[PDB]
């Protein structure tokens, strides 16, 4: 018997945790995953000193961990057998795909996280506030009102995460980008730094954010906290919330200890679920929530008919650039080189301080003191030099977010014939609308490998805006890049795998009103009809947004611990 | 100030500290790399509820901490640039490469792993104890005695790695293949499960051991054990090991720690060095044994002049199979089949202990279970049936080591469009004779990622024996693998990337006689001349293997561990 | 649909096509050779911005077909070389090997 | 496939390719040697390699 149950331990339920473990709740933790990032639970696997020597390699970390939601059944032609050996005479169901999934409305690149930290020990952490064209309203008719609420929950957020602007300040290839694309959209756009969520430790190691951040998930009571209570439970799949007769109250947790083999119930007073997007859905709907199996207009679902519906992904389109000569010849612009390089007299110098100087001190003495040492490399960047990471954030007249810069995903690695020093990689992200008939449903035959009820999409980017904005975004991405370099071979402009990009919104969607605004909680993410259910993540965002959507759903669950506050009083502390 | 030092948390350091922190020496153990599993340190990464679910992807994890030791500088033409971007003129030395290092005469699977448990973290677990034919000589001109000391250490070995061969006997799959295989070569060749370190935990789950498996590595005194010392500094590069005036001892070992940047001396009374065969002798060369430098046979070195050279690594032949049709249909021989798959008449039924049976009960029950529950899928087999695990063990007439299997490697991942129920791996693996032209050197201007001399093969398979055995090899693997299935279209018969295999040995090798047996260690692994310096690891083993060699390594640190012990003593408990 | 840019290329003295005194090709003739790049200035700027012209036109029509994404070919696959015995008035004052009359 | 069986290369570099999976029995190359028509002449870099 607990005060407070939160099922997972991504940044979502660590930010429950934060706040209420430290109101004085007595808080239990469940993850289906296990602890396996180092002492520090939950924290970033990219925080080794060899990851960041290596960081090429993490694309494997993160490949390893992502476990794709729904894969259509196969239809490859195997025809090369040996006439000996086993040979289909279907396509039948193999290796655990999704025989409900039409392969051609499905997002293919979703995929999930089931790891003490969630996806925060894996991510790239870009932590950009939305505008108020991709924001949730969370007061009506006062606009004024509604910002100073978002500021406030926002600045506590970045606060939890430790979002910064100035991690990358003294990186020549980020000042080279940003101030190209300053100077080529003078009066039109604005650039700055990706706000990240991360503190730099050093010149060459920067301790990126995650769930470990916001939440250190050690057990307590302890030394440091002695008078809080937590404890943190990993291996246990959580499988249903228990309703009540009168469907107002959640009255247990069902789980399942995944190394005993024992199922149990836990009470709480309050039930927080922060699963994910697609798993918050799922156990939701395996409790008797929305509608099991082939959605069915006919027969519409007794509790939250909109649960699973309206779903949104985002279009991304990606490429890598080479830089421009001209580029790299402007890192020693202030230069006067002399000799040949590798013999006795070769000599690189500038004037320090001089007006006439593209560049400042800082950037001059690395280039020059990289020039001299390495007179064997033909380039002027420092091979330690920091990786670019820029931004110009969604508006009205560019509708889509944009990073410029690089970092490790499941896709995008380095490869060795280009320098990397030289590598730029653009990642445009389009926004997109709610739509009734895209659908994250669970068949009621299929099951997935923790035997729960198999997901599966319903999805196409809608015509009309999003469809135009999505084209018009590629566009831009080869308009802007052309301005740094060519695009790399094998890395050319693309629309991305449906999903791979990770940011599904809309499938437990919030709104002020159940019925009117087609949705799932209230603005205290509180479930409509029920006391003591509770959902956090980006499955609560009900708008069409580009950027990066786990800041936001943070602060909403924020405001959510600030209902719980109010409602429910801690236990005793015995 | 320590009794011991060891350098390295890969499975062979914590064999030196089992024994040691087990027999009250004060014991400090420095790691270059992370604690980065979860809180069992240094444990088996693979056991996880979530990688055992999801086998195939453990590959990219392990393709993430595979560090390629010597990569040659990139000669890929990359002619479609955009006429703007910055273009090479040269093959020039970019992301890390190797300019030292000759493309047509390396290991360029060769590559290292830098976490706390080193290899360990990710292995395959297979423990195989040499035969004769593969062993060193441990006792000179007395066979008996000879084979009465490696029993009592492989022995001692078995029961730190916790190596059994049972863990798979009620696998359909195991005994499908390994019975065909036993009946194919009856009185030829012996076929049996492959020696694995590993426990079962349950039907589905396998608890693979691991360097924790040997040695917890918890900072000691502890509650369990309140009188042993012991002390884990990870992220701690060791450097260089300070010989005295004479050359009889070693004074200190430098370190940096990489967190702070600082360097600093230890001094200890006995120094282990269990690096892996790559970074035990980067850390000698580095400290004044052998020479740095390309080799120069004019110019011996004045200490350890056998030191890598000999270097021997393996031949590995790899396919994949799908499983004869007649093999599937032998599944469900013993089988009577009423009716069609899905209507309520089927029926699938046998008759418990009869004569005519082709398969035990056990076997007919879990195929019926199977065939009654899953009546749309084509297959008889059950679909959580464990992995086949067969070999037959390296022979005169058959001098390779087999595997016959499904395991988690950096290559080979079951794709799509096969069912995985079908697929077996067949990996065969030669000996390689020792020859001192094979040689690791370590360049005197190249660094590599830790600022340390830059590893550089110079390497070829030796004529002779060795390439003979190793194409018959390959043609045995064919002839051996078509009485199970035909191969898998994408896994066709293959030599793999020379050192891909990572069984290198013989890089600062043993022997009775530094100059008669061209050696680097005596028998106690002790360094020729000097009281106080060991060398653990496949590094040490001289002879040409085709077994996997971690289980004979662990049993030369063991007997390593008893010469320190009779000439050592513990410090006063303090 | 097919798109294909061509760009054009400023004549150097330094893009040469020249034959091996050594090594001779399937006819045992003397070997080809190019010393060759993309003339900085003019031709690479205005070749990248035929690459982005291609990239904003093509968008009128439709998307991008995976798998043949915008690109630069490998250099001299478009078979439209030039110059390598060209036109002028003075054969000095032109830089040149035959005269308007293709007389050498 | 018509125009591709008639284009035929006017330079092509000598090649450097790492095949390190032959068979230890097969005959290996000590180096990068002319091979196949290539011309050791041609600088990889500053090529027209789709001349034909
Ligand atoms: C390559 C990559 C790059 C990214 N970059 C960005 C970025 O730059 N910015 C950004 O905002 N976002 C980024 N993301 C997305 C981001 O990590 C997620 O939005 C975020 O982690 C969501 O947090 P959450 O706590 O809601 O869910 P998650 O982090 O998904 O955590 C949910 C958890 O609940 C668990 N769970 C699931 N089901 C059950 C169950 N039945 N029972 C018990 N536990 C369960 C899981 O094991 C998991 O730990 C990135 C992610 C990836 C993978
Ligand atoms: C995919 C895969 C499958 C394999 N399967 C098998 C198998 O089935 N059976 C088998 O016998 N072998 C197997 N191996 C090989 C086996 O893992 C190794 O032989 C074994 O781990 C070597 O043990 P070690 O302790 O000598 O070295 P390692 O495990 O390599 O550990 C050495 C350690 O020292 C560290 N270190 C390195 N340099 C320094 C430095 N300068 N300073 C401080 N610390 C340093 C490392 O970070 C590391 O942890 C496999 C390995 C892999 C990768």
């Amino acid at each position: 018997k607990y005060d407070v149950v939160i099922v997972g331990s991504g940044p979502i339920g660590c930010t429950y945790a934060r706040e209420l473990v430290g109101a004085g709740y007595k808080v239990a933790m469940f993850d289906i995953g296990e602890i396996d990032s180092g002492l520090k639970i939950g924290a970033h696997k990219k925080n080794t000193v060899e990851y960041q020597k290596n960081i090429d390699k993490f694309v494997n970390v993160i490949q390893g961990q992502l476990m794709s939601v729904s894969v259509p059944v196969n239809t490859l032609v195997v025809d090369t057998l040996s006439p000996t050996s086993w040979q289909a005479s279907t396509f039948f169901v193999r290796n655990g795909s999704n025989p409900e999934q039409d392969p051609l409305r499905n997002l293919s690149g979703q995929a999930v996280t089931r790891v003490v930290g969630g996806m925060s020990t894996h991510w790239t952490c870009a932590t950009p506030r939305f505008d108020r064209e991709q924001r949730p309203l969370l007061v009506k008719d006062d606009a004024d009102a509604d910002d100073a609420e978002w500021d406030r929950l926002y600045t506590k957020a970045e606060s939890y995460f430790q979002t910064g602007t100035d991690q990358f300040k003294e990186s020549i290839r980020h000042n080279l980008v940003l101030n190209k694309l300053t100077e080529e959209y003078k009066g039109q756009r604005d650039f700055q730094q990706i706000p990240l969520a991360a503190t730099r430790r050093s010149p060459t190691f920067v301790e990126w954010s995650s769930a470990n951040t916001v939440f250190d998930l050690q057990n307590r009571p302890n030394t440091d906290a002695p008078e809080e209570r937590f404890n943190l439970f990993p291996a246990v799949a959580c499988e249903r919330v228990v309703r009540n007769a009168l469907n107002s109250e959640i009255e247990s947790l069902h789980i399942h200890d995944l190394i005993s083999g024992d199922r149990f119930e836990i009470k709480a007073d309050v039930y927080v679920l922060t699963a994910g997007a697609v798993h918050n859905t799922q156990l939701l709907v395996n409790s008797g929530f929305g509608q099991l199996g082939r959605p069915n207009p006919a027969n519409p679902p007794e509790l939250l008919p909109s649960l699973g519906s309206y779903i949104t992904e985002q279009s991304l389109v990606f490429c890598q650039t080479v830089m421009s000569t001209e580029l790299i010849d402007s890192v020693k612009s202030d230069m006067t080189i002399r000799g040949t390089p590798g013999e006795l007299t070769y000599s690189v110098t500038y004037t320090p301080g001089a007006s006439t100087n593209k560049h400042p001190d800082w950037w001059n003495e690395k280039v020059k003191n990289h020039m001299m040492q390495h007179q064997e490399d033909p380039l002027p960047i420092p091979f330690e030099d920091p990786e670019p990471q820029v931004t110009t954030l969604f508006q009205p007249s560019h509708p889509w977010h944009t990073q410029i810069h690089r970092d490790a995903f499941s896709y995008g690695a380095v490869q060795q014939s280009i320098d990397s020093r030289l590598i730029v990689d653009w990642r445009f992200f389009g926004r997109t609308e709610p739509k009734e008939e895209n659908k994250l449903w669970f068949s009621d035959k299929i099951t997935d490998a923790y035997n729960m009820p198999q997901p599966t999409f319903d999805f196409r980017f809608p015509a009309g805006r999003t469809s135009k904005e999505a084209e018009d975004m590629m566009t831009d991405m080869c308009v802007m890049s052309a301005k740094i370099g060519g695009f790399l071979p094998g890395s050319l402009p693309q629309f991305m795998e449906p999903g791979l990009v990770l940011h599904l919104g809309g499938t437990h969607r919030m709104g002020f009103d159940e019925k009117e605004d087609n949705c799932c909680v209230n603005t205290d993410s509180r479930v409509f009809g029920f006391k003591n259910l509770f959902l956090g993540g980006c499955g609560n965002i009900p708008t069409a947004y580009g950027a990066n959507p786990t800041l936001t759903a943070m602060s909403l669950a924020i405001k959510s611990c600030e209902y719980i506050k109010q409602n429910f009083t801690p236990s005793p502390f015995t």
